[PDB]
């Protein structure tokens, strides 16, 4: 049954159980977790690596002398450990300098600022092993119609991520980026509110092999989205660099709860599709305990993450491998999508009587599609009444 | 003051005006409008244009000598008008053979047949003078996790586009296509759910130059997105082939109330933006008359559509030509944000001591950004309080 | 495992297994089922009962012999079978005269037909043995601000629901109305949105003891709120007459899925709140099988309603009886929420120092609340993990 | 011109103006505002008076003697400028000890603690002469489905309020109630959601007449509901006490922009019912001026509050004031809403044919409502196009 093994590729970040409670209402709820303290926990849960943002490990206004201590003490963490950190990140989000964006704030110094800082931590994260570093753009967009010239921005933005294409190529370095969508939250309505806006983005930029997405199960449900369509678009666009997982119920406040909670028929179709689809990447949850927990309860629940992914994987697993299921999706003709429309091209097709001329309509019309059977075969599977 | 002209742009569908207020839970409460009294009646509201589905012209079913009967007479009144039509597309959403979508159904033979009729009309459309060929795949999803393999989908729904561009090009028609996304309704979820999807999903099509979207203000708002946005995003692409305008009050069941509706400062920031970046498509109004109404609530809604239009279009141009706004926007530093970020590339920002080493965060996180004050500019000309 | 018997008192309306398909983009996929053979397939299938609207029985505008005979032939299929009939309801949102509301149109001679159509089908209902009349104000509502003065229509509202009260305590009825919340579709938006809505209502009417809630999971889902938080206040003010069940996927158009769809985690705790605090009345459906199906499709739908009902009753039922839940609702607190505040009283409470001047606020704030364990346990029973 | 003075009863909250700007993802942006010069340049601005929690007023922890002198040296600002207090309010939400709710915290010792921090605050309040007292529980709820039974809580919340009544009758008080209604955050779901919610509560508590709602245009629209139609209940049952008054920009976090903002159409037919149903209570802005804002830009925001009640005042006014408006209200018969069902009675409408059996059905379906018509005046008349 249910232990994480390292082949499950669960990684934290170092802010997920380090989340001391403080919301917009109330302040900290618990205290701020040693990073070392993290690693050795994690590993102890069955945890295959960490992430950071920079300012996670070192803080903000660290001299270079107070950032080396920092990092040395991480690092023999990790490697007293055998961690991993295959995911690196940068907070321009945070700080007050940050209030109208990073790379798309109005003031140019600031924009210089954060592509700096972002800099530094690419070249942190290369030395530690990570192969993808996210930018979340958390900052960036508006509460108010003029604040921000969105055409104008994006081409801010497009420079930005072209600059930083240009700093890992001349560096010869083997990260690649990805690009974390969120609808709003800090701000009114966050800039590439969707996977889908920043899929179209990345094709637009100078070198667009370079970036793909890390999707957030949460973020897309803040816009009403379905988000195992949401990772089938990015999985068949060849661009799921990374993901994250968490929990989220409805069209509110992004709460970040623990994987499985929230929408639990969404999780089960999203590690169906993952699992079917062979990604290989981490399996990152990105997390909040609420803050009414103490950290005895903060470790049940990046346990509780681990653990629905490994019972929703068992149940993914039945639901296709059951012969029932599989005569069913043939009854539903799931293979016939399989088959090209028009593979002798538009000549044939324009040609074919049986495709208009004579097709009986009325015939096909009244064909049972037959899904309320088979989704109630795959409930009977997710719920392991079957 | 706020009269329709030719030069206005201002077309609308044949179903708008014509939708006879039959919906989920009751009857039709209008008699169906012939076509021919549409044309004159919008010509003499001061439209320039009109739309149409296949099926709104042309009834399901009509044999070929029914069918030129119909388009004569069509012809015939477009012909005494002076009227056009710009935009044509086609029903693939109404008949029960579409259950589970045109080119996405699981089906072959439907998808075979929904690319036929759809051929049908984009000859027809052509010899009207339509420029812009609108698809609508307000079928294609699915309401379940494993009816619909969405990887599988995409394949089919590309292909399907392909074989359309194919087509156009060995006719040497002048038609593009412009996709209009919808994330719901009538299916749980649908393929393609906001305008970034649409244009990521372009990127990968065999001729991407031929097809661009048909964003919806309404259906953007049913994820709860900033519609000037996603506009400002197509815009920035090159792919804001067409538009629609109506209005929607929330995230809910898809409204289609008349423009100026709804969301009204999005209403006026959406004109703003389509007057400053100088779009020269259709002003088109997919939009509903209540069903509350009778055919005098039908012409008075269809004439809001465009008064509206017009009133916002004096009021954004009084806020941008006013020396106050002109000089509010330096204050928040809109100027700026025009300005590159690092012209002399990523050495020169690298050696730039003042862009890190020397930056001095505080003074620049103490800025204030004057943005209320400028919104409150914006609320003032909207309301005609300045 | 989860046959259903009559004992588990399912009931579906015959518009539920009877929709024909027809939705706001499309025409009926399936015929119309006769009532007299809806009756004996969900007798079959273990069902207890069925529910009407006078419509879905009597087609609207039948002359006396012709009602009488559909009444004579539903009857003789209800006698046959030991199907029970325990709500009844009215049409009052189909036909075009109720398209700006029943009993709060602005057209007085409306409101009195609408009236006289419900007292018609009052009668029926009893007859029959029907115990709740539901009224479900669909079209009672606006999609413009000047169009419905709130207060006015209240008035109006009010004073329908007081004569309906008047009728039936001077027939010396046993029928106690159900009011149905609904926050939109097909109006904009619907008066009395919600539960909290309907039960604040009733307080105001002159017998407020004759009239509960008939609250849907869909419906409070469509505003984004809690169900299981919703029933248990109407279960803790004692309204809870009758209630609603299908699966929503979030805030969007009402679809009426089977339930068990949509929220699983929701249908849980509504399962657990009904379990326990033991709700005696109708296990109702009213949901919609998907427009995709045929008849076979039809009834696998509403035999998944009744399976997903017991699975997940027998889940909940093994959740509450495990120790270590127990322990874990110990440990949680939940026995303290139980004890009273200050039942020693108020000048007890102000004489305490111990509730303030002497109280450790950082000993009490530093004590975890274990709900995330707790959840997991949740989530475990749940998926049959345990 | 639209200058606010004292008799336009606007006030402010200490903590709106005051808002420092830290949100979940940031820090402060602005330096904590002293309540002294609050007052004064609320006063400057035309402001009538302000509002507070205790903890905006005294620091959470202080000593009696740093506690009178704090009240002492606010009340000589409201002495010196004419302000008034009309409101107070407990802050039981920001210490980590109300991390579990204040009054249905599980813990019964921290519910004895709320309890008793509460009733403190009431003494003061009185003694600088606030009318109402406003309850937010903004802590009461839960993110998990087994953490907070919701009847138990509901017995716990409706004790607190009975005690709290007890406490001010027996001290001769005059001051009464109003709850704050919330769907979500800070807790995943909130207890009595909606103004519908807090309304039937109310009917429960022992002295439901000290009891009434403190409705906030954001909350409600957190939910998708329509913000004038819930303040035509709460009039409609004579419970608007107090109202809250901000914008918000749909389904998401709570904004709270400032006034105006946000769905301007709404807030146009919320001044519109406040001013003719003759509301006579403050006019209090509950706005967060953006962390993107310096000191000058939050007076700015708070100025442009007043600002745009003022337009909106005058627009409703002129809107109502207008013949052809009056003449459109006829047409829309929202004259005949006003007249009784049925004056006449039960068994009078049951003998009347005109009602039932010899009503033209189809005559009054066709007669249309003319509500587009009179929608587009009132568009007119906000927009200053007449
Ligand atoms: O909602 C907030 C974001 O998801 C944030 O937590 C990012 O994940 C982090 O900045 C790394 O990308
Ligand atoms: O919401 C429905 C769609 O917007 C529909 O009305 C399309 O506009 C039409 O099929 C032409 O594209
Ligand atoms: O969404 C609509 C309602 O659920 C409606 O179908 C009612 O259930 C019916 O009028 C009788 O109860
Ligand atoms: O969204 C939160 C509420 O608006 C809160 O700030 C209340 O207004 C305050 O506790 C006193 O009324
Ligand atoms: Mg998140
Ligand atoms: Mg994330
Ligand atoms: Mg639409
Ligand atoms: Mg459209
Ligand atoms: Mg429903
Ligand atoms: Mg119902
Ligand atoms: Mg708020
Ligand atoms: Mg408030």
């Amino acid at each position: 049954s249910y232990q994480p093994t390292p082949e499950d590729r669960f990684t934290f970040g170092l802010w997920t159980v380090g989340w001391q409670g403080r919301d917009p209402f109330g302040d900290a709820t618990r205290p701020a977790l040693d990073p070392v303290e993290t690693v050795q926990r994690l590993a102890e849960l069955g945890a295959h690596g960490v992430t950071f943002h920079d300012d996670d490990l070192i803080p903000f206004g660290s001299s270079d002398t107070e950032r080396e201590s920092h990092i040395k003490r991480f690092r023999q963490a990790l490697d007293a450990t055998g961690m991993t950190v295959p995911m690196a990140t940068t907070n321009l989000f945070t700080h007050p300098v940050f209030k109208d964006g990073g790379f798309t704030a109005n003031d140019r110094d600031v924009r210089r600022y954060a592509l700096r800082k972002t800099i530094r931590n690419i070249d942190l994260a290369v030395e530690l092993g990570a192969k993808t570093y996210v930018a979340w753009g958390g900052r960036e967009g508006a509460e108010s119609g003029a604040a921000k010239d969105v055409r104008v921005a994006l081409d801010r933005m497009k420079e930005a991520f072209d600059l930083l294409g240009e700093y890992v190529t001349s560096q010869g370095y083997d990260t690649r980026f990805a690009i974390e969508p969120k609808p709003n939250e800090p701000r009114g309505d966050i800039l590439l509110p969707t996977v889908g806006h920043a899929l179209a983005f990345i094709e637009r930029l100078e070198r667009p092999e370079l970036y793909g997405v890390n999707p957030e199960v949460g973020h897309e449900q803040m816009a009403g989205l379905n988000f195992p369509h949401g990772i089938a678009q990015a999985l068949w666009a060849g661009k799921l660099f990374h993901i994250d997982l968490n929990g989220q119920s409805g069209i509110k406040y992004d709460q970040d709860l623990r994987f499985g909670a929230g929408d639990l028929r969404a999780a089960f179709w999203l590690v169906d599709l993952l699992e079917s689809a062979g990604y290989e990447g981490p399996r990152h949850f990105d997390f909040k305990p609420p803050r009414t927990e103490d950290i005895d309860g903060v470790w049940a629940s990046a346990a509780g993450c681990m653990r629905n992914y490994l019972i929703l994987k068992e149940r993914a697993a039945a639901f296709r491998a059951d012969p029932e299921v599989q005569e069913a999706l043939r009854a539903s003709r799931l293979d016939e999508l399989a088959q090209p429309t028009a593979a002798d091209g538009v000549q044939e097709l324009l040609a074919d009587r049986t495709a208009f001329e004579d097709f009986d309509v009325d015939a096909a019309a009244a064909r049972g599609m037959a899904f309320e059977r088979l989704d109630q075969l795959a409930m009977d599977h997710l719920l392991g009444a079957r």
